[PDB]
């Protein structure tokens, strides 16, 4: 009925913080369906890991290259091995050469919900950078490494409907790579696996004709 | 990973005209997942069937009550027995009493895509009526027979994003029924299997947290 065999494919999933998170859920769903799973985890949580997935890398998706990492954040993060997006993507390439699936688990609560008059330039751009741009970059740096017909999904929880359709167009002409987004509510009950299943579906041949879609997994919350 | 077990559930699929359509596809998919499939077919094509689905009814979703059927259509459609939406819904209720799934396959070609200045009132309202209202009515008359937590899907192929979100809200407060829509392209390419599988996903417990969604199964055509 809804067959999902990912055995031969491998996936890189960015943004795996805790256990009861949507990101972790997806790792299982992909791992269960047979895919090979590479994970990019916030540097801190990475060490308490390096000491579900077939391989893990430290990754702070808000940094693109070493030059963006401020001297303080730098030495802190100590002896971990490049955590910026360009560095992790290099590592993945050396380690597997090509991936079929790309997932970004992007949790963004505080800002971008705060009324504009109460905001600050630095804090407003930090939320844009962190809540939406990071995915653009992660895709930018991982796209040249994705098989044609690969699939990318950006997950946001707790309007990228733009970047999505746009990145769907750009990544499509580029390598015929589907790009989709899931906008979830915090976890009419909503469990991680609710997002994990919708995620799994979009990320598989089952949705081969689906790209540029934003699906709200929030029990009717959005627009209702 | 994407288990779909509909055994103890029954569905009424409206539209089913040909054998190489998305509608027919979904009947098989639902049946395959174990569901009991009730079919509403255009009166004419129904007489050929009366000679996948566990039961079929003659149905012209553009008519709500007998009084809507003009004498030219009455006498023609002959000896089929009540094909309006109110009459079919009555028959389904008598035969099974309650359904878990409702699907509408709407095919709307040339009309409604034609430039406004090039249209006529009668022809404009005729396209609204059958390309979108028919679903409102079909849902209006079937909702009372749907189990709480039921699932409804409007399929349009070859605008109604808010009409979908609206019916999602109303049917939500009402019977806690999910309402979603697929906007497909004509028959990586695009085959019934693609739509039918996305249909199956939204209609199953897998998409339990999904309502008011409009998903374009058109290889990125729309939104790009």
């Amino acid at each position: 009925p809804l067959p999902v065999d990912l055995r031969g494919k491998t996936a890189f999933v960015a943004g795996v913080a805790d256990s009861n998170g949507y990101g972790w859920a997806i790792c299982k769903l992909l791992r269960a369906a047979g895919a090979r799973v590479l994970v990019g985890t916030w540097p801190p949580v990475y060490s308490i890991f390096k000491k579900v997935f077939d391989k893990i890398y430290p990754l702070d998706a808000v940094f693109d290259t070493p030059q963006d990492v401020p001297p303080e954040v730098s030495s802190n993060y100590a002896g971990v091995g490049g955590f910026t997006i360009s560095e992790v993507a290099e590592a993945v390439r050396a380690d597997v050469g090509q991936i079929d699936i790309l997932v970004h688990s992007l949790a963004n609560g505080p800002e971008v919900t705060k009324p504009l008059l109460q905001t600050s330039r630095k804090g407003y751009l930090a939320a844009v950078s962190s809540s939406s741009y990071s995915f653009v970059s992660l895709l930018q740096h991982f796209l040249p490494l994705m098989k044609e017909g690969g699939s990318a999904l950006a997950l946001s929880y707790i309007a990228l409907e733009s970047d999505c359709r746009t990145l769907a167009f750009e990544a499509g002409r580029a390598r015929a790579v589907r790009v989709n987004c899931i906008s979830a509510g915090p976890l009419k009950e909503l469990e991680s696996d609710d997002v994990g299943r919708a995620a799994l579906f979009l990320l598989s041949p089952l949705a081969r004709a689906v790209t540029g879609a934003t699906l709200y997994v929030d029990n009717g919350l959005h627009a209702m």
